[PDB]
């Protein structure tokens, strides 16, 4: 089974996250694919996704993301397994916090993509985000920013739930 993991980053804040999680699964099992340079079309090469994006500039994608969000209404998700990371700053955009992952949910999952590895709020501290479906964030949510303490012991959380979810 094959990991296709595809994120976008500008201060490299995700790119490091993209490649912990990597390290964490083990192997050769994720692919990373940075968005600056993959084609987007890449996403249909897997069956089983992880979805990298920090929110920038109060509420955007990150702006390889943002720039390719049209391609997805011409992609099928359907029979795929998606999971959704994102760094944000819960103290400077506590009203926009991880909108990004939350839109690209949103999306993949209107186009067929079904959402795995849903990640509590406990721990964090913001006043809206996007990203949030009965009550828990859409995937696994950093902040490298506020909580770079927490971001090892976040990542290993999640790998482990993943491995489940995603039946490895
Ligand atoms: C100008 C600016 C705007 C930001 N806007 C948001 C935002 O709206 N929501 C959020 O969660 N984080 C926001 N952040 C936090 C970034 O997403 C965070 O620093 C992230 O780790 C950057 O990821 P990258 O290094 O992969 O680009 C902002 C950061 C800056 C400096």
């Amino acid at each position: 089974k094959k990991i296709g993991l595809f994120y976008g980053t500008q201060t490299g804040k995700t790119e490091s996250v993209a490649k912990i999680i990597r390290d964490e699964f083990g192997g050769d099992v994720v692919t990373l694919h940075d968005l600056s340079q993959a084609e987007v079309t890449k996403l249909n090469d897997y069956e089983y996704l992880i979805i990298g994006c920090p929110t920038w500039n109060a509420g955007k994608l990150q702006s390889d993301w943002e720039g390719l969000y049209s391609k997805l209404d011409d992609l099928d998700f359907s029979g795929k397994l998606v999971a959704y990371f994102g760094t944000g700053d819960q103290a400077g955009y506590a009203d926009n916090f991880q909108d990004a992952i939350g839109i690209l949910e949103e999306k993949i999952s209107q186009r067929g993509g079904k959402t795995v590895g849903y990640w509590s709020t406990d721990g964090y501290k913001f006043n809206d985000s996007k990203a949030l479906r009965n009550g828990k964030f859409v995937g696994l949510v950093l902040d490298e920013d506020n909580q770079s303490d927490l971001t090892k012991e976040r990542i290993k959380t999640w790998v482990a739930q993943l491995k489940s979810e995603f039946g490895l």
